[PDB]
C-alpha cells in the first residue's frame, strides 16, 4: 500500500503561535502513575524505595518535589553525649532542648529522663575526680549537638549524590597538644545520616558502587553500625556505640546502576519497593498541556507554537506517534538551546532550529559519506534498474544515528542449495544478521519444492561495507535480491528497502525506521531527485513512523514515496513493477529460472 | 499463624489464610509452602500498611497485585507493541507449521509471554536446524 | 587459509568467487579449483584492494591469457565484476614506479587503478614526469 | 587553559603551618586552582587529561554541585571544611575523537557539555583558503 502525505503526518497543528502560553504547574510525576503510587506506598508505610529509570528524566527534581509536600513532627534534637573517656553514643532528646542540657553540665535524672546513662558518667567522673584531683579535662565530658530542628514541614530531605564514608558518616577531627592524642564526643562531625534521621536519604546507587560503601551503608540500615571515618595515625580512638536509624532512604539510578545491587539478596530485603519511571508517557492534550506549565516553572517564555514544536520533538524523540519522550530534563535542555535562538522567546521557529543545529553540528560523517557519494568513491544508483540488485537501509553505530543506504547484490549459479552471505561468512555479521539469512534460506528452501531441494547457490554481499553490521532489518531487501537473481529481474533502484523477514515471508517492524527513510532521502536529494524516488518499509513500523517534515513535504510534492507492505511478495511487486500471478507474472519468471539452473546443473 | 501475632501483626482469618496460600504459590507446590518467613512477614508488612494497619484478605491480595504492578514496566511496552502490530502475534484461527510457544524473560519477576514459533520443511537429507540455535 | 588475511581480505575473496560462479554457468558450477597466492608474502595482508588483481590473475589461468608483467593492478571488485575505490592509491602509485624505475624504465610500465579513485590521485611530480614523458 | 588536569591544579591545595604537630587551618593558607582563575570567563581542559588524571567525576560533582575542595594531606590531624560555591564560569574541552570516546559513554558528559564543536580533517580546496593560509 502506498502511503499518501495524509496518513504520514503526524504532527499537532498550531493555532495562534506566537501567543504566550499562561499554564499552572503540573503535580510532580505526572503520566508517571506507576512511580507515584509506589512512593506513595512507601511513605505511607515507612519503607525505604528506589527510583529507576532512564537518565535525564528528572527522577531527582520530581522526588525533591514531593517530598516538599511531607509533613512530619519536628524532628528530636540529635546529639553524641560521652558514655566514658573512650566511648560515645548517638541520641535523641524532644526538640530544642538540649541548650538546657548543654548549660546545666555547664555546671561544672535532672529534668532529662532520656539522658539516663550519659548523666551516670559525668557523675561517675565527677566522683572519682573528686576521689583523686585527677585532672581536667578539658571538658570532652559536654554533649556534642548535632542537629536540631523548629518544625516537620517540610522533613529533613538530605540528598548526598557523593556517598564517601565521611559523608554518609561523619568524621572524626583530632586535636594535637602533644602526639595525635585527640578523642573527646565534640569533635566528631555528622554524616549525611545524621542530618536525616526524622526525614529522608537520597543517594544515588552508582555513587554507593563507585564509592565502595555499599557494605558500610548495609550495615548501617541494619545494625545501625554509623562510625565517623578516622585517620591510621590517631594512637587511640572512640568507640562508638550503634543507635537506632529512624529515616526512610530514597535511592535513584538507571536501570545499568542497579545492576550489580540486584544481585546482592540484602538489597531487596531493604529496598522493598520499586518505584520505576517509563521512558515514555502517553501524547495526550493533558501531557502537552503539563509539559507547558512545567516549562513555565522552570522560567521560560513559552509561545503555544513553542510549546507544540517540543511537544512533537517528544513524540519524535520516542518514535511513537502516540508516546512522548518522558525525558524532561532532555526536553529542558532543547528549549534552552531554542531560548537563544528566540532571543529569549521560545517559539516554533526557534524550536525548529535548535533541532537543525543539533543535526548540524554532528553532520560532519554524512557530509563525508555525501561527497564521496557524489564524487563517484562510494558507487551508489538512486535510478534506473538492475537485476539482483537494491540499495538496503543502515544505521551508522555511532551517536546521532544517521542513516544511509547500502548497496546489497545477490547473484545465483546453479549449485547444491546455498545460501551464503559474503559479509556473514567474513565474520562481519553478529548473530542476529545470521539469523536473517538463515531464516531466509528457510524461505526460499519451503518455498520452491518442485525440483526437491533448491538448485542454486545464491550469494549476497553488501558492496561497501567495511564495518560490522547487525540485526535483522536488512532481510526483506536480501530476499527481494536472491529472488530478482533467481527469475532475472529488473529491479527499481529508486526505491530503498528495510524490513525484517520471517520463515512465511512476512515482513517484521525494524528499528531506527525514520533516521532509514531520512538517510535514503538525504542521499536522492543529494544527487538531484528524479520524482519517483521512496522507501519501501514494514506495514508493523506505521506506530513508529514520525518523518522530518522536508520528507513528508517531498511526499506531499508528490517527488517521494513511502511504501508499507505485509509480506515479502508484495516488496518484489513494486520493485519488479509486476504482479507475482495474472501470469505472466513474477512467479512464473521465478519458477522457470529455477528450471534453466536446474537443467545446467545435471548436465 | 502464631509466628505473625507475635511478630506484632493484626492479623485475621482471612489474611492468615491468602498469606499462607501465597506462600504456596511463591513454591510453586500444591502442597509445599515457601519456608521463607521473613519473605512472608515483608508481604505482611506491605498489606498491613493498605489495610490501615489490620492484615486482611483483601489486604493480601491487594499487595500481591501491588507488587505486580510496580515490576510491570516491561509487560506494559511488550504488550502495547503487541496491540499496535509491532509484535505479530495470533491468538485466533489456524495456521501449518506455527505455533504460540512459551518463554519466561530473564529478568526478575520473570514475567511469562507467547514466543511465536514457525517450522518449514522442505525436501531434503534428514535435517532438523534449529535457526536461533 | 593459512590465516594471513583479515576479515575484510577474505571478503573479497568470496566476492570473487560470486563473481565467477554467476558469471560461467553453461557447465553447471565451475568445473575448476583455481588457487591464488602471494608469492612472497609474509605478513598479514588486509583490505580488499587486491581484489581485482586476484580476479584478472583467475581468469587468465581459466583461459591460459598471457598478461603483461610490466602494468600492476590495484581495485577492489564487486560481486557483479564492477572495480571500486581503494585506499593509498597515490603510495602504490608511485611504489610501482620506484620499483621499475630501479630495475631501469623500460617506456611500457604503468598501473591499471580504479576510475572511482580518479578524485584521489595527487602524485608525485617525478611520476607525472614520466607519464608527460 | 590548564593542560595538566591533576586535582591541585583544578581545585586547589591547602597549606598546612607546623607551630607544634601539623596543626594549620586558617582560611588564608588556601590556594586557588584553575576553577576559581576561571570565574566569570572561561577553563579550557584537555578531555585526554582528565581521563588520564582520574579527575572527571571530581570536575563533574564541581560543575554540578558546585563541590570545589582544594586538596588535602593524609597527615593533617584535622581538616577545614570547604562549603560548595555557586560556580560562574564557561568550560571547553578539547581531545581527538578518540579521546572523547570513553567520556561519551558516560550520561553525565552529554549532559553537562550539550554543544558539540567538530573540525573537519580537510578544507575545501579554493583560493580563498589558499589566502587564508
Amino acid at each position: 500500500m502506498r502511503l499518501s502525505y495524509e496518513a504520514l503526518e503526524w504532527r499537532t497543528p498550531i493555532e495562534n503561535s506566537t501567543e504566550p502560553v499562561s499554564l499552572p504547574p503540573p503535580p510532580p510525576f505526572f503520566g508517571q502513575e506507576r512511580a507515584r503510587e509506589a512512593l506513595e506506598l512507601a511513605i505511607r508505610g515507612g519503607f525505604h524505595a528506589y527510583l529507576v529509570g532512564p537518565p535525564s528524566l528528572g527522577k531527582h527534581e520530581a522526588l525533591l518535589a514531593y517530598l516538599s509536600t511531607q509533613s512530619v513532627e519536628t524532628p528530636p534534637d540529635l546529639l553524641y553525649v560521652p558514655l566514658s573517656e573512650r566511648k560515645v553514643a548517638v541520641m535523641t532528646l524532644p526538640s530544642g532542648q538540649e541548650i538546657h542540657l548543654a548549660e546545666a553540665v555547664e555546671g561544672l535524672f535532672q529534668r532529662f529522663p532520656q539522658a539516663r546513662a550519659y548523666l551516670e558518667a559525668l557523675r561517675a567522673r565527677l566522683a572519682r575526680y573528686a576521689e583523686t584531683g585527677e585532672p581536667l579535662d578539658p571538658a570532652q565530658w559536654r554533649p556534642n549537638l548535632l542537629t536540631s530542628s523548629s518544625s516537620g514541614t517540610p522533613p529533613p530531605i538530605v540528598y548526598e549524590p557523593y556517598a564517601t564514608a565521611p559523608r554518609l558518616f561523619g568524621r572524626l577531627d583530632y586535636l594535637v597538644d602533644r602526639g595525635v592524642w585527640s578523642t573527646n564526643v565534640s569533635l566528631i562531625r555528622p554524616g549525611a545520616v545524621h542530618r536525616a534521621q526524622g526525614g529522608y536519604l537520597i543517594l544515588d546507587a552508582l555513587s554507593l558502587k563507585r564509592e565502595g560503601t555499599w557494605e558500610a551503608f548495609k550495615r548501617a540500615l541494619r545494625n545501625g553500625q554509623v562510625e565517623p571515618v578516622t585517620e591510621p595515625q590517631a594512637p587511640a580512638g572512640l568507640e562508638v556505640e550503634p543507635f537506632p536509624i529512624q529515616m526512610q532512604v530514597m535511592l535513584v539510578g538507571t536501570p545499568e546502576a542497579f545492576e550489580g545491587l540486584e544481585e546482592d539478596p540484602a538489597f531487596s530485603e531493604l529496598f522493598r519497593i520499586r518505584a520505576e519511571f517509563s521512558p515514555t508517557l502517553p501524547a495526550s492534550p493533558e501531557n502537552c498541556t503539563a509539559l507547558g506549565g512545567w516549562l513555565l516553572a522552570q522560567g521560560f517564555q513559552l509561545t503555544q507554537g513553542g510549546l507544540t514544536r517540543l511537544y512533537d520533538e517528544a513524540r519524535r524523540m520516542a518514535e511513537q506517534r502516540d508516546r512522548m519522550d518522558a525525558r524532561l530534563v532532555e526536553i529542558r535542555a532543547l528549549a534552552e538551546e531554542a531560548a537563544v535562538l528566540g532571543g529569549g522567546l521560545l517559539t516554533a521557529e526557534s524550536v525548529e532550529q535548535a533541532i537543525a543545529a543539533r543535526e548540524h553540528r554532528s553532520f560532519l560523517s554524512e557530509e563525508e559519506f555525501l561527497r564521496a557519494v557524489q564524487e563517484g568513491v562510494i558507487r551508489l544508483r538512486t535510478t534506473g534498474r538492475a537485476v539482483g540488485e537494491v540499495n538496503s537501509l543502515v544505521v551508522v553505530e555511532a551517536a546521532p544515528y544517521w542513516g544511509r543506504p547500502a548497496r546489497l547484490t545477490a547473484r545465483a549459479a546453479p549449485g547444491r542449495d546455498h545460501l551464503i552471505s559474503i559479509d556473514r561468512e567474513a565474520g562481519l555479521g553478529g548473530q542476529i544478521f545470521h539469523k536473517a539469512v538463515l531464516t531466509l534460506a528457510g524461505y526460499l528452501r519451503s518455498r520452491y519444492i518442485e525440483h526437491g531441494s533448491l538448485p542454486v547457490t545464491i550469494s549476497l554481499a553488501f558492496e561497501q561495507n567495511y564495518v560490522s553490521i547487525e540485526g535483522d532489518s536488512a532481510g526483506l531487501a536480501e530476499l527481494v535480491a536472491a529472488l530478482s537473481a533467481i527469475g532475472n529481474l529488473p529491479l527499481r533502484q529508486d526505491l530503498a528497502v528495510t524490513g525484517a523477514v520471517d520463515q512465511t515471508g512476512k515482513v517484521l517492524a525494524v528499528g531506527a525506521i525514520n533516521a532509514k527513510v531520512e538517510g535514503f532521502f538525504r542521499v536522492c536529494k543529494a544527487l538531484g531527485l528524479s520524482g519517483t524516488q521512496g522507501v519501501i518499509l514494514p506495514e508493523a513500523n506505521l506506530a513508529n513512523l514520525t518523518l522530518r517534515a522536508e520528507v513528508l513535504e517531498a511526499v506531499r510534492a508528490g517527488q517521494f514515496h513511502i511504501y508499507a507492505v505485509e509480506t515479502a511478495e508484495q516488496a518484489l511487486e513494486i520493485l519488479a513493477g509486476a504482479r507475482m500471478e495474472g501470469f505472466r507474472g513474477l512467479q512464473e519468471k521465478i519458477r522457470a529460472g529455477l528450471e534453466a539452473f536446474a537443467r545446467l546443473e545435471e548436465g
